[PDB]
RNA sequence: GCCCGGAUGAUCCUCAGUGGUCUGGGGUGCAGGCAAACCUGUAGCUGUCUAGCGACAGAGUGGUUCAAUUCCACCUUUCGGGCGC
RNA sequence: GCCCGGAUGAUCCUCAGUGGUCUGGGGUGCAGGCAAACCUGUAGCUGUCUAGCGACAGAGUGGUUCAAUUCCACCUUUCGGGCGC
């Protein structure tokens, strides 16, 4: 195996080329153009996790937390990055380190590119939208100490409304006001709370931009001006809206005329990885980074590793095509529904503010004598479509002591019940197609028992019997 | 590749041995004695992935959280485990359920084996210790809403005493008694804090047990006395308790005479995982429950399946080997730093009460003229010997506010300066050779620049040098 | 846990999805239109080694080969098939200490069956997968002739230079007759008089088998099978065919599916590579004589790789028919465009596009306006393209002489003594995108471009 | 991000651990003494696939073999080598297409012949790994000597009953000559005279080789390498031994070296999958004539498989030379447990250990109080192991008759026509554990009884 | 290996009985009463903590019941019966 | 493909100049003044939002400087020079 010089060299040049992909991506901090092949990719992330001093070869460990892994598969599976995230002349994980950096460029860079071109700070969080939001108020509460009360307009999703509670405040639930079919911020009233409440008493104002139909993202150049003139924080839950070149614009466009402090998006939602992450950003660097310092100890670094993995194989140029599928997929499902509405003598509720979620009206189904309204959610669920949210009338739920009436609609009395579907990110037409064709049987299914393919349909009678 | 009916028994035959393993975890939800092999854990985690919507053959999805995940390799390495963790008719990730069902399980199991067998409840969260800690007294404050002070002896670790304060709390700190070389609870100041305090205006006691020697763990005995007369939660950071039989036992005497609300412990630290995850434990099922519901959305799936495979393949035999070598490797570990402080005049400190940490003086290095004791943790670092604490005396720090004085040695005064190294799960014996042939080196080179194995020393000396 | 009778009954219908699919395949063993998903797939490949004994959970083993493994990057790469395929007297006996890798082994070669009528032989009566590639694939038929043909010691070959199929003669212990092509037109072709005047010369009894060649590269073009198997029916000599790349050809299939209607075709071997995208290692010996082919795979003697059948069935299960066709749907179009931009590309260097019209897979143009004694620029090129990362691009210059096991080719790569001129070669492969051939002509103008400055 | 020239140091830090040890392994050759972390491996393996043109960034193909993946699965389950070892004409030239498994070939070849040193035999001069098991490598050898002996029609072979070795030489073409064995005690060794009569007889022009064996089924035990070795060095007679199994036996490997010192010895072949714990599909062929084991590789037609390589390549960088001499080590510790134990179970059952010194491998327990025209006991004990999960353990009946490619064997798997009585075999193999001889002595003890309960 | 029928686990040993705090038939050791005999009393193991003495707990895992050595399911061991490339 | 030397990116087109808000030499279109001519003025693209008009922003990515078309590093394109299984 005595290996030729022109063997080292050729071994070294083959490498050149990668590493400088590689050192491309270190000097800059932006998404390459186009992705990474896989090869290009492992090897970076090879190179990174021998930077940490558990993947030292002469290393020996006296201490309690050395990154130690008894399983092979739990090493291998994480790409033996094992010390988390967490934050100088004595590195223990200076592999992690550099991977955490990078990965809030690249997201950084992302969110540029996704509407909000004036973003001055982010960082990953392995924690959901929920609690990242949590860690947005427990930050707030030392600057405003005799703060007490978050004011909120309505949006009937229970983890965003838990993270005001979990964080020790008293949510001031604003309703919304019905324009047409839509659900829209009622700025009078959220003003006139600030002036009963006093602007001392306040948070911030919580505000929402993704939402299910017919809610619309919240007004949020308005309530910035709001903030900006009481001088009270404004946090955003953009969960899925990263997505959305409307919402983003709408973030770009409030920090502009007024004020927001922080908002927040899930990693799930927004670029296809699993569950368990989200990333805070802001227009305030000091600010951004003193919700950082605020957090206690290490944390995972799987969510940075799974976005970091992503975006490096996708490219600019590969979510850039996602978001322009996503909208041309938006206009497929609208019309598909507008089709098949027609044929059931419903229709697609008018919500043109909301650009990713729609909702069509099933005012033909008899819920207080057939209960079809809850049965349609059963036979679709039976027929394996996830997602499809059905809205039934006057649904009463308690979350953490409060009372919603009309849960589910964002409002007491909404004129109907209806039905939800989304355009997200990563869905195919064969999504929509069988969405249509599944619902189109179920109707069919609802309207048949008041007169009186198929294995999915052989288990879901059975299902729907049991 | 028309088969025989003899080959369909052989491979429904052969799938019975490893499903007979997998129903008698899910019938008593145990620990196996013996750990799995691979090929049934593999086995086992598959079936559990396709149970998951987003891993329907026939699925469509059209709502904004569906799992869709864009890189395969994002995919393969979670086993196909999207959708995280979080809690009916209607379950979008049945599989993910049933995996943080049997997971929990496990760790009961764990628990109660390594010596709290009176725990009720216990669940994992994906985040670490310091949070874990935050999220209790998240949960106590509805409870006790006129509470705003937590007691805490002090214990110089950042994530535990941000905790407090992240949590919106203010920390009382409860110097330590020393008592020989040991610093240890001081059980008359803190129940003349709670007289002076009031035990309303108390959020809880905050106790510790696994810490840095000289510091020993908490009196949780008089300390769940003290909290169960006055009617005050205690809440237990056992960080890395888990691994230690006395400590175990001091939580479970500490429940027996008196009050324990929960107890604390990192996954890391305690099942060779990554950093990121923890376990919420007690006595009370409802008050436990009550930290699980108080988490807002959904949360990540990734710990948990890091301790499923961990702990499924292991075994209980095997982690119970795991307890009895660090034991065995305490005492080598004690003996070898007695007989190398010999060699240069110092001592093996005297905390007996301490079964995990131990501390060397360094009375013989000046610290005030040639920084030798600062320099000394320098060189280890350079030299690759990771988790040895050197602790010098009159550091200075702030917290979050908070100043204090001989930071790291727990107390403002500590008779002298020393060096750290602990037992911890999974060291090996090479671990403790090599960190006292490399202390012996680095003790010899700080003496030998008074008086005026190789390529770890030649990378060490250029590092000393930069 | 508590798993309920829920959890219980939602993992047995999770698992019924997948488990239609499979027991789809095992019914029929056809090939699935649309590809499995990975879920799909890897659950089969688990179900399938836990079949082999050496995975068994109660198992002892006190013999000589118990499929242990040292590593376990090993074991996993594997998907733990470790037992290979057949037993010691037959590859293709079922072996009762590997179940699963016998199973592994019978579904494979009907899926291979199943692409070989699809690509274009719909009479193919039986075929298997061998570890070994096409030219040792091509040894084993010529070692299972010899017993039949005690007398036979030549092996009557129409050209075509390329060292593996030419040594595997050699290497199965016969004597190569080599049969020069005739120049017709641009193209070279079987000069099927001097194949028959071999035969009368030598005797048919002498000749162990005629040995033609489907696939191959511009100028030359596959040969004249259908003439050849007559005149292998006429004299009752066997017929072999080297069809290394010829599956993604439904030309070279429909060829070899005439050959076998007018006359005789005893087996006809390809690559797993070149026609599958699967790493190097494995053919597919077939042929139209059930019996016949069952006798080549029992003269190989021992127990042999699963490596290669594995990444055939992963493939096909993960492509389905569907994707196969796609794959070859789309060679064809790639044919036209890159034949059209070389035809281009021929226009501005004062060059042209040999006109090969029977061969679908290989492409040739001229180099004659390039000087290789003034300048050695036909034998520079070569390397120009190499260097500029052209990979698959032959120069062909002209009169290289080359000695293969004590043979001398003279015009080697060319296939003829004295091909009028040098040319280079390009080919459309199954895989190849538009980028390929874009950079490729991107890159072969700016090589023509470099030798015409440092001449000037 | 902000990569401060320290990140840019560290990275370069961290990596220099890693690569000393590489480069320890390409300047020497050896083995590492301790075997390396996986994360070193897995990095030396990725530098090496970055080397080969199919996995370059600016590639284009315009090729037939472009080493094209079309499933991620195939792909990165082979660590992204797809081009085989090889060239056309040469499985040992460098291709310049695939530099990294080029170089993957060496030093596996390297590393092989460095442990073929440690297990025994120093002097060996050269070897390489083939992606073919030991029966098909046998054949290699005999396909080589064809060309060199072109009168030779027969291959002289001390009976062992092992299909694939018999069929080996039938498959290269010769008429195997059968030389029974001689009961010597309970073994069964070569008969010399018997084995010079037939050279006498056939003529030494006429014998393409004698083919001898080492690792063998007790009662059977190493052919007498060296008496032969002076037979055939005294006749000009090539001489191949079948080594299958015996890498794991110090003593074979130092017969094999003794034999090359005081005669001769052509070639000797192993099993990788028996002798290294990979799955099957390789062997090693090894020999003292540095130029004949390279025309042997020479002799092979086109590319081969990759797999068997990387296998062996991953096994050894992780296991060491201390890893596989501790390996060794307790294959002799399990024998004599597996024998002791043996001895007493023997005991209990009026049953003895046939006395086999001279086999360091197999052992032999005697069936004699089984009736088999009676109860047909023995031949139901192979399937009650079977059963139990007992697996390696042969049952050899008296007086089986089986037919191997037209010739039959009488008293088939005893090596003789009539061996004394039926018995049993157990191994100790490399990889064996303690486990594996209780369990099957339990289960071999619950067999018996059955037996004896049925019959009363 | 699996299916099926039993027994089996951890209160000195055994053997019976018993849904009610266990029982009594043989033994063993220790200890006393009057050398077999014989009467009366007594009894072991594991983990954790502790310098110790001792202290906190465990009776296969769970279930039912006010109450389980007793009844139910599973597991461990073992005895049966059956299946035998 | 790589190394090296330049130029190059996104204000009508070009060509020069310029660290100072750009300049002027030729042209083109549009628009007027007095058919070549000729004078004066004018000018484009992308994303987002909006029924619209329009509105918010972008000049390759960053850096230096009070100030960058100008200077620096890298990237894109391209022209050179060199390297050629
Ligand atoms: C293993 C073995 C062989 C070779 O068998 P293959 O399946 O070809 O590898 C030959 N002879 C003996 C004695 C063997 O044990
Ligand atoms: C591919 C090929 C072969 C076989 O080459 P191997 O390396 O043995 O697979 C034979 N003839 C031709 C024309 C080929 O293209």
């Amino acid at each position: 195996r005595l290996v030729s010089p022109a063997y080292v060299r050729q071994g070294c040049e083959a490498r050149r080329s990668h590493e400088h992909l590689i050192r491309l991506l270190l000097e800059k901090g932006k998404c390459p153009e186009n992705g990474w092949d896989e090869s290009t990719l492992e090897l970076f992330l090879h190179e990174l996790a021998i930077m940490d001093s558990n993947n030292f070869l002469g290393n020996c460990g006296v201490g309690e937390r050395e990154g130690r892994v008894a399983s092979a598969l739990v090493a291998r599976r994480h790409y033996r990055f094992i010390h988390g995230i967490g934050r100088a002349v004595q590195p223990k994980a200076a592999g992690s380190s550099l991977l955490n950096k990078i990965t809030n460029s690249l997201v950084l860079d992302i969110i540029k590119l996704a509407g909000v071109h004036t973003v001055a700070n982010c960082f990953v969080v392995p924690m959901a939208t929920g609690m990242s939001l949590t860690l947005c108020f427990l930050t707030l509460r030392h600057k405003r100490p005799k703060a007490k009360y978050i004011i909120w307009p309505r949006i009937d999703q229970k983890s965003c409304f838990k993270s005001m509670i979990t964080a020790g405040f008293e949510p001031v639930v604003i309703e919304n006001v019905l324009e047409g079919d839509e659900l829209r911020t009622d700025l009078k009233a959220v003003e006139a709370k600030v002036q009963e409440l006093g602007p001392d008493c306040i948070l911030c104002i919580h505000s929402t931009t993704s939402c299910f139909a017919p809610r619309v993202p919240d007004r949020l150049e308005e309530l910035a001006v709001i903030c900006a003139n009481y001088d009270i924080p404004h946090i955003v839950n953009n969960a899925y809206g990263v997505q959305s070149s409307k919402c983003m614009h709408l973030i770009q466009q409030g920090a502009r005329v007024g004020r927001i402090d922080a908002f927040v998006q899930s990693l799930d939602k927004n670029f296809m990885v699993p569950v368990g992450g989200a990333i805070i950003a802001g227009f305030n660097d000091s600010f951004i980074q003193e919700i950082s310092k605020m957090y206690p100890g290490r944390a995972s670094a799987s969510p940075s590793l799974d976005v970091l993995i992503t975006l490096l194989s996708l490219g600019s140029n590969g979510y850039k095509k996602l978001l322009k599928e996503r909208k041309e997929m938006f206009s497929y499902l609208s019309n598909q529904i507008k089709k098949l509405s027609e044929a059931y003598n419903e229709r697609l509720l008018h919500t043109p503010h909301n650009p990713i979620s729609l909702a069509m009206t099933l005012k033909t189904l008899d819920e207080h004598r057939d209960k079809a309204v809850t049965q349609l959610g059963s036979m679709l669920f039976t027929r394996q479509v996830s997602g499809a949210r059905v809205v039934p009338l006057g649904s009463m739920q308690t979350v953490s002591g409060y009372t919603f009436r009309g849960f589910m609609s964002h409002t007491n009395n909404y004129p109907c019940a209806y039905l939800n579907a989304a355009s997200a990110i990563g869905m195919k037409m064969q999504d929509v197609d069988l969405f249509i064709k599944r619902l189109d049987r179920c109707l069919k299914a609802v309207r048949k028992e008041r007169s009186k393919d198929v294995d999915i349909e052989e288990m879901a009678l059975k299902l729907d019997n049991a």
